[PDB]
């Protein structure tokens, strides 16, 4: 498991927890250097435990698919909650067992589903510290409707950061300020299924990636990304996806 604890958070000690929850992700090979998740795991040990506590130490558990870093429910008290999506039903078999009941939310847990439940998208919602506590204490009483933006909050400052090493110095300087997500930031978002890809990719093409990944930079400019010696292969992403899951 990893924990995070709002109270007293700077940057340096939410800079520790990312560096955990990627350490938990399990790897038998790296590709350039980059760690390879797994093709697949049986059982319990496919799901990582996060334990997150809000400024005032209220907390949840959030059960993670430690192949792909998606989100797959939570517990809050004695109920357990669930994201309407098999891979998810399939978890509820093997976590958060003691729940006196289990929600099934009224949605599955991508990105385009869950701003429709939320009612607005997450360009449009702030993130950084102060509103990780906001979402914990949120998720701790079902609204499934305030539920699903808290949702959004969640997993861009958990799963996303530990993906990048961008996002999270993002994070980092919303310690104190919540801001909507830099323009970059939700670009990353959105490409990491095909980052991972493309360096698995080249191995065996010279470095070279058989299709170009369109990005945002640190400055809000477009960057086109063709080969492994590029900063976001270099100096940014943390994870790759094993392309037996995409
Ligand atoms: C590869 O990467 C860098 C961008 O980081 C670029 O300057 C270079 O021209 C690229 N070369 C090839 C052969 O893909």
């Amino acid at each position: 498991d990893v924990s995070f604890r709002l109270s007293g958070a700077d940057p340096s000690s939410y800079g520790m927890f990312i560096k955990d929850l990627r350490n938990a992700l399990p790897h038998t090979e790296k590709v350039y250097n980059i760690p390879l998740l797994l093709p697949s795991v049986s059982g319990a040990g496919r799901y990582l435990l996060m334990h997150l506590f809000n400024y005032d130490g209220n907390t949840i558990t959030v059960a993670v698919d430690v192949t792909n870093v998606y989100i797959m429910g939570y517990l809050a008290l004695t109920t357990s909650y669930f994201f309407n999506e098999p891979a998810a039903d399939l978890a509820s078999q093997y976590v958060f067992r003691s729940a006196r009941r289990k929600i099934t939310l009224p949605y599955s847990g991508n990105y385009e589903r869950l701003q429709i439940a939320a009612g607005k998208p997450r360009e449009k919602i702030p993130i950084g510290l102060p509103a990780l506590d906001t979402a914990i204490s949120t998720l701790l009483h079902y609204d499934s409707t305030a539920a699903a933006g808290a949702l959004l909050v969640l997993i861009q400052t958990t799963a996303e950061a530990a993906r990048f090493k961008y996002i999270e110095q993002q994070i980092q300087e919303r310690a104190y300020r919540d801001e909507v997500p830099s323009s970059a930031t939700i670009s990353l978002e959105n490409s990491w299924s095909g980052l991972s890809k493309q360096i698995q990719l080249a191995q065996g093409n010279n470095g070279v990636f058989r299709t170009p990944t369109v990005l945002v930079d640190s400055k809000g400019n477009r960057v086109q990304i063709t080969n492994v010696t590029s900063n976001v292969v270099t100096s940014n992403i943390q994870l790759l996806l094993n392309t037996k899951n995409i």
